[PDB]
Formats: structure tokens, sequence, C-alpha cells
């Protein structure tokens, strides 16, 4: 029964500040899917924890000049947190430097856009330059296009790469706003798209999932929590609890 | 330098004997998704191997009286195999006794039924009695329904259980043939449903995934290969190689 430090990041509906008229204290300031998941994990494993929002505000990417990591990944590497419980994508490059639990949610990159247009796939966007499109700078989604040898997606990356300053945004809050107020398609993880489209009733996911990945709890390399967390996740999945938590948090405010 | 012993089991289209007019020897006698996966893994990690078909023809379950395991899971526990490369579901009870890689495929229980009807979900079946529905008796799909506390799945279990002589079958093939000839829906893994619907143009999956689980490569607890194989699988996913393999082994002769 250690007391752990858990790093996480603000992103609805995984983690948000709980609405209140007066200051809330400590872990009580937060709510969301990942907050509920962290509570269920602590019940099973028997630990208390302090939630600390990641200090530099980032998920985790590697500086290609100096090799250094940032974000929640770096916090784990440096043993500044015990666990990262967030919508943090399990990717090849990250799994090499930290230990992820098995996934608690499965998803893929897709496209956020306006409802009734001729666009129907990544190919449709890749073909033309008239409708702009991008992703959040330095997330797994942007990293995917940058590294992809796949035809359409190297082509999409050229468009993005040569327009880094315009089409790449700094957050999801900013991407969504750009979709809503300009002619722009936002490349984004499908779970987040599904939350957005149950709120902004004039937006939609375009096409299928472009790839496949999961979110996992991050731990430092070698951590004894990693396997215990994987086993607790499997228990919660088999009890129906992960599904119930997803329904709780994605229950859109009634989108006609 | 030591070759690995890989336990597996015959299961279409994951592992089958290859039909060929040309002489085949040893491992080359097998083909399938899991064989292609093993070959990619051995190229990436640089190991040689011998494929062996599991002695008791089982994936792996624990005896409810004496606590002993069988199947491929037992071969890993006893250190008789280094890897199990098969569509072995990553479950809580198994993950406690062996080390699974991360999933190479993610799936769930779903519903096989004919096209063209107003039936659109599990709930549509649950609240009627005209259309019969069932599953393989004593299979993982049945286990789910029996333990679920969800209202819809509870009704479904009560129906299937009480009507077991009428609606449960001994094999997927008996259930599929029944969907084709009679007013009957069949519950099984979505991977199997996809294989079927690619070959039976008059059939479809109804609704989405009822639960969520992954197939993973098994290794003995503590194996140094587990994390390596995880990292190779993530590389293959990101390169689009696992998607290409899935398409190769699942695609049928096309349907309008
Ligand atoms: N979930 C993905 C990240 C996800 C999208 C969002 C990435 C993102 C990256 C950095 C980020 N940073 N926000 C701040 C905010 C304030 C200060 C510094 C940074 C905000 C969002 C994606 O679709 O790629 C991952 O795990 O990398
Ligand atoms: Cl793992």
């Amino acid at each position: 029964n250690r007391s752990l430090i858990v790093t996480t990041i603000l992103e609805e509906p995984y983690v948000l500040f709980k609405k209140s008229d007066k200051p809330l204290y400590g872990n009580d300031r937060f709510e969301g899917y990942c907050i509920d998941l962290l509570r269920e994990l602590s019940t099973i494993l028997g630990f208390t924890y302090e939630i600390r929002l990641v200090e530099d505000g980032k998920y985790g990417a590697q500086d290609d000049v100096n090799g250094q990591w940032n974000g929640m990944v770096r916090e784990l590497i440096d043993h500044k947190a015990d666990l990262a419980v967030a919508p943090l994508a399990i990717t090849y490059v990250r799994e090499k430097v930290i230990d992820f639990s098995k996934p608690f949610m499965t998803l893929g990159i897709s496209i956020l856009y306006r409802k009734g247009t001729p666009i129907d796939s990544a190919d449709d966007l890749a073909k033309q330059t008239k409708i702009e499109y991008g992703a959040v700078e330095d997330g797994a989604t942007m990293t995917f296009f940058k590294k992809s040898k796949i035809s359409t997606y190297d082509k999409m990356w050229a468009f993005m790469s040569s327009r880094r300053q315009s089409v790449l945004v700094k957050s999801n809050e900013e991407g969504i706003q750009r979709v809503l107020t300009s002619d722009y398609a936002f490349l984004m993880e499908s779970t987040t798209i599904e939350f957005v489209t149950q709120r902004n009733c004039n937006l939609t996911q375009i096409g299928g999932l472009i790839d496949s990945k999961g979110y996992g709890v991050g731990t430092p390399m070698g951590s004894p929590y990693r396997d215990k967390i994987t086993i607790a996740i499997l228990q919660l999945q088999e009890e129906g609890k992960l599904h119930m938590m997803k329904e709780k948090w994605w229950r859109g405010n009634g989108c006609p």
C-alpha cells in the first residue's frame, strides 16, 4: 500500500476539472473516465495516490535533435511519477522507453469534419489542397503521418509538413475550434471524435479508423505495477466495468 | 542461438496445413495468419523456431477441482514451449499464470444474422421470442452471457439456458448453417463472424461488439521474449502489416 504519484493531462472526457462554485481540494478537483479508472485500479491494487497534472502539459514525444523525451513519458522515465493514467497511445517508440499496461480502450486515428459535404475519406482530403487539414503538433496522431510510408498518408504529411505553422494546432480545444470556424478537417483519435460528435451536432467522423491502437497506463520501465495493472484492467473489462465507465462518460448530451 | 519451440493449434484461417503441389518440409507445411505473424516476428527478433501442434487440442483452461491447466497455456507454464502463437484470448485467469504480448488483434462477441431485417442489436433479439438465437455450448461466448449483469444479456442467457436443447449447438459450423436455413441468430467472436460474412454474402454482423478482448502471443511467466514480441507487434501494426495480413486471410471472393 504505497502512496503513488499519478501523472495525467486535461482532456475531456478522460480528465477535466469538476464544475464547482468554490475551490475543490487535491484529487477532488478532477473528474472523468480516467479518474474513475484510476479509482477502480486503486481499489483493486490497494494504493492511495496524488494526481499531478503533467508539468510541461504534453503527452510525450522525442526531440529528434537531442533524443530527449518530454511530457508524461519523460516524467515516468525520470521516476517523477509512478503511473500515467490518461488517453496516452501505446506506440512502438514509447513502449521502447516505458512499460505500458495492456490497453484499457482501443481506438484509431480518424477525421473530424462538417456533416453534409462530399468528403468521405483520407483519400478525398489527400487529393486536393482546397480544404485544409492537420493534427495536434507532437501527438501520436501527428507522429503517425510523419513516419508513414503508406501512400496517402505520406502525401497528407507533405501537405502538413510544409504548412507546420498554419494547419498544425496546439491542442484539441484548438483543432475543434478550427473545424467549427473555418474550412478544416481535424485528424484526431476516434474515441475523442465520438465524444465531440455527441456535443457539436453539426460535426461528424469522416471515414473509418485509419489505424488501430490502444490507450494504456504508463509506468516506468521495470515497474512492478505494470503487470498488476494489466491484470486489474482485465478484471474490470471482464466485469463489464470498463464498458459502464465508457457509457457514463460518452453519453452525449442528446445529439439529434 | 537456440531455436524456439512454438506451440499452436489448428484453427482456420490462423493455422492450417497448406495445400500445394510442391514438396513442403517442416514448418513450411503450415500456413495462415498466425504462421505469417510468426515468420514476421522471427525476422524482426532474429530467432529460428519449430512449430508443434498442442497435444490435447486445447487453448488452455484451468480445472475447477485441482487447479491444473491444459492446452497451450499448460505447455508455457511447464516451459515446454517458448511461445504460443495462436488466437489465444488475453483473459484475466490466463494472464495471471503466463505472460501475454500486447494484442495482435482486438475483437469482441457479436451477432451473425441474415441481411435485410429490422434487427439491429442484442436488445432487439432479447425482447422477442420469434427469432431464436444461440451460441456454442460451454464456449467463451456462453460464459459471457451467464456472468453478465447487464439487463439485456441477462434476458438472453435466461432464454438460451432454458431453451438450450433448441438453441445451443456443439460447433460454430452447426450454428452458421442454422442462420442460413432458419430464423436464427448466432453469437460468436467477431473475427469468426467476419470470416463467415466475407464468404456468405447473404449474412451480416448485427450491432457492434458486445465485449472487448484481444488475441496475444503467450509466453511463460518471466519470459525475456514477451516485451520484445510486444514491441515487434506494435511495429507491425504501425506499418500496416497486421492489417494487410488480416485482409489476406479474411477476404473472400467479394460481395456486392
Ligand atoms: N493521445 C495522443 C495525443 C493526441 C492529441 C493531442 C496532443 C496534444 C499534445 C500536446 C498538448 N499540449 N498541450 C499543452 C498545453 C499547455 C502547455 C503545453 C502543452 C495537447 C495535446 C493525438 O491525437 O495525437 C497521444 O497519446 O500522443
Ligand atoms: Cl503487456
